RNA sequence: ACGAGAACGCAGCACCAGCUGUCCAACCUGAAGAAGA
């Protein structure tokens, strides 16, 4: 109850519809599956 | 009054005929809108 100060926009393709782009899931799976090491962030085949 | 005088090395004739500037090759590689607004 503090009034709409500002509004955020989910990324949506040209047909209105929302979607989660590529490389966003890649960052998410980097923070997920990169639990092993902290060196392979550019050249890793995963 | 010259081993002399006179006498076009000249006439005709396509540097031309055939021939892919072609063949192979990804504008490609690596990269979160979070965060105490």
């Amino acid at each position: 109850s503090p009034p709409m100060n500002d509004l955020n926009t989910f990324v949506k393709d040209a047909f209105g519809r929302p979607y989660i782009p590529g490389s966003s899931l890649k960052g998410a799976l980097r923070t997920a599956i990169l639990n092993d090491l902290k060196e392979d962030t550019k050249e890793n085949e995963v």
